[PDB]
């Protein structure tokens, strides 16, 4: 158990490039171009050569960048579909649309497509409680154990959603029973401050530190009498 990161290789993308591209100003195409000639070491691009806004690119055919970009089109017209496609997958994975996901994964979407604020699709299906996708997701290659911009794991998102059966499922594909996030939160934290009794015992039974402290002092002990749970309080002890 450490403090876990981003999924090395995932586009993460700029401030200025947080909206989808529907809602890209001129601006920010100009500046996905800036940012996507060094973050994939392309020949210099000419802000000129795109004089659109991301609902003009989003018209634009791979041939139509080749023809603009010889030497990088192809790449950018690439990117610009992991972006979208990363995005379909991330709210199909939210809003529990199984056959979305299926059909997003045998497209292309990056299974580990991220958000700005660190969210990968098995973070969104973990949290939301939909245990099919987080099972779709992993026979994919979901990363079990990356993290948000805060350090919360899936698995601290689901033993804080109280989701038992993704719980169990996420320990089996390799997910770390001690992850810390930015505040010192184990999984057990969480489970013991949401008050999801039978998680603690599955954390306990999988090497979960059960005297892991917090920023603030606290064990998962402290927790549940702070919210004076003394039927989880007892778990604990015993
Ligand atoms: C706790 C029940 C299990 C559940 O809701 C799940 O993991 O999908
Ligand atoms: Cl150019
Ligand atoms: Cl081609
Ligand atoms: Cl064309
Ligand atoms: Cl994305
Ligand atoms: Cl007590
Ligand atoms: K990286
Ligand atoms: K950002
Ligand atoms: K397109
Ligand atoms: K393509
Ligand atoms: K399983
Ligand atoms: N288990």
């Amino acid at each position: 158990h450490h403090h876990h990161h981003h999924h090395h290789h995932s586009i993460r993308l700029p401030a200025h490039l947080r909206l989808q591209p529907i809602y890209w100003s001129r601006d920010d195409v100009a500046q996905w171009l800036k940012w996507a000639e060094n973050e994939f070491s392309l020949r210099p691009i000419d802000s000129n050569t795109f004089e659109m806004n991301g609902k003009a690119l989003l018209l634009l055919t791979k041939e139509d960048f080749r023809y603009r970009s010889p030497h990088s089109g192809d790449e950018l017209y690439e990117l610009l579909q992991h972006i979208l496609l990363g995005r379909d997958l991330l709210e199909a994975a939210r809003a529990g649309q199984d056959d979305e996901v299926r059909i997003l994964m045998a497209n292309g979407a990056d299974v580990n497509a991220t958000d700005n604020d660190g969210y990968t699709p098995l973070h969104l299906a973990a949290s939301n409680g939909h245990l099919e996708i987080v099972e779709v997701l992993l026979k994919n290659g979901a990363d079990v154990n990356a993290s948000d911009l805060t350090g919360i794991t899936p698995l601290h998102a689901a033993a804080a959603t109280g989701h038992l059966e993704i719980v169990e499922v996420l320990l089996k594909h390799g997910a770390d029973v001690n992850a810390y996030d930015n505040d010192g939160h184990t999984p057990l934290h969480l489970a013991a401050k949401y008050g999801h009794l039978e998680i603690v015992e599955v954390l306990l039974k999988h090497g979960a530190d059960v005297n892991a402290q917090d920023k603030f002092g606290k064990t998962a002990f402290d927790i549940s009498i702070d919210n004076g749970n003394e039927d989880l309080a007892e778990i604990l002890q015993k």
